[PDB]
């Protein structure tokens, strides 16, 4: 009775809060959880494989996008259960998640309705060869079904870190001429770059740029000003996910509600 | 060939950045890492403690101060190694730290030659039945030592929380009349929140208030104004911890060098 997870090496906090979740469904059904580390070097990858399979364990929980297709085949054809949280890692497993274009979608909602036309994605933007750009792609759907243009969306950066959020918008764009009015953060801390980055040049959130953040966790908190942010809900992803396992005997995705918290960091235009 | 890490469900990011160093050097030896987690619950702990044995690991490092005496018992009467990170756990086995003393009088070295003479340490101050008071002792004797009596001496709160920072100045001491210049705060996170409440409540740092941090992770550099820290090599301390084990062939005790830096979160009262 041992279930493992699958962490990235490089992680936001949210891995430990689903890890909450996953524990204290594991706790009260009398499995123990085993905690390992992915890294992107494919023979490290195998030994982790095997420190799985050699731990008899149930299930394996992935949080991981850079999961290789192997990992996933090998389990499932060991007859281990293999469950993505918050990610749809492959069309053979199950998957429990926010909802990403309804996180996205509602940000979109609500930064019009208060006002704002000219609207940028920071954070993990990037195309790849083999990752779906999900974010990126659902921003410029929301805004386009919303009757914007091309000329509306901007969009910056390759990952979730704070260094992202504050370079966007000294290196990337003009911090002086910023050609939009609010930016939509992939995760907490690149919102927390966003707001250092204005106050070290003279400027003022949300004054002078309003910031939505994705996640809603601590950084959003101490932050000042407060970032409005979508919380996701990642104690719930992970109890699901391990009640879904629990619960099992057709591949299955349980989208989990998440909300928006109004704080102080966008300002009405209107 | 596995070895296990206990790390405590309530913990600073600390252990994330020890565990970094274990596993470089944990995947440069041919060994894999399994991370665990640990609550307040016996029976828990000992389903855990089952979890260490039935992997048949080598070596188990301990990064928590609340490890029951039988578990490390019984580990080490499996010929399991036991070495404990960032604290002394038991005269049985080995530890990897930074020096607390050390840390703790550079600190009050430098604030005292900054000026200061009535100091706080806020965050983990309490004294309890089962584990030493490190912080509150080390603050008590090096302030001593430098011929400060106990009225200089200002002690606040139960834990190493942003809250506790947040209410040692709200609720603790009159925030318009603190009885201290500076305060010593035992986390990064108890030193965001000082800032927070000062800020909050229409003050500002340093010029109401110096702050000193210890551990000097993202939040002193995130922070504004950036805090001075005494910052540990977290992951030297995991590198070090695995070396250890891996040159094994009685228990000792290694040191790992800090350092105080000085950003702009102290006032020279001079
Ligand atoms: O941009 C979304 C994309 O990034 C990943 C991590 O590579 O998202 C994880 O991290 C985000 C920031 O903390 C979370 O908001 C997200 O829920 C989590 O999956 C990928 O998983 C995801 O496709
Ligand atoms: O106050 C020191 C005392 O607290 C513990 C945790 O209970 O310290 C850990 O966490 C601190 C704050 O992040 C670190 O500075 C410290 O290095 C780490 O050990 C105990 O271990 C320690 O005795």
């Amino acid at each position: 009775r041992v279930v493992g997870v699958v962490v990235p090496l490089i992680h936001t906090n949210f891995a430990d809060e689903i890890i909450k979740g996953l524990y204290e469904t594991t706790i009260s059904s009398g499995y123990e959880l085993l905690i390992t580390y992915l890294d992107e070097d494919e023979d490290h990858q195998y030994q982790v494989f095997q420190t799985l399979l050699s731990r008899q364990v149930g299930a394996v929980f992935m949080l991981s996008l850079d999961i290789p297709s192997w990992m996933i085949d090998k389990l499932l054809e060991e007859q281990i259960s293999v469950i993505s949280l918050t990610a749809l890692l492959s069309e053979q497993i199950s998957a429990v998640t926010s909802n990403e274009f309804e996180m996205m979608n509602s940000i979109v909602d609500y930064l019009i309705d208060m006002g704002h036309k000219n609207i940028a994605l920071v954070g993990d933007t990037k195309l790849t060869t083999n990752i779906s750009s999900t974010r990126r792609t659902n921003f410029i759907k929301s805004m386009t079904d919303h009757n914007l243009a091309y000329e509306n969306i901007f969009l910056y950066g390759n990952d979730h870190s704070y260094e992202t959020g504050y370079t966007s918008v000294t290196t990337g764009y003009d911090i002086n001429q910023l050609p939009f009015t609010a930016a939509i953060a992939t995760a907490d801390m690149v919102g927390q770059g966003l707001i250092n980055a204005m106050s070290d040049h003279g400027k003022t959130v949300p004054e002078d740029l309003s910031i939505v953040t994705i996640d809603g966790l601590q950084q959003t908190e101490i932050a000042r000003p407060k970032l409005t942010t979508v919380k996701q809900d990642f104690p719930e992803i992970g109890r699901i996910a391990m009640q879904l396992f629990l619960d099992s005997d057709e591949p299955q995705i349980i989208y989990i509600p998440t909300e928006l918290i109004q704080r102080d960091s966008v300002l009405n235009l209107n």
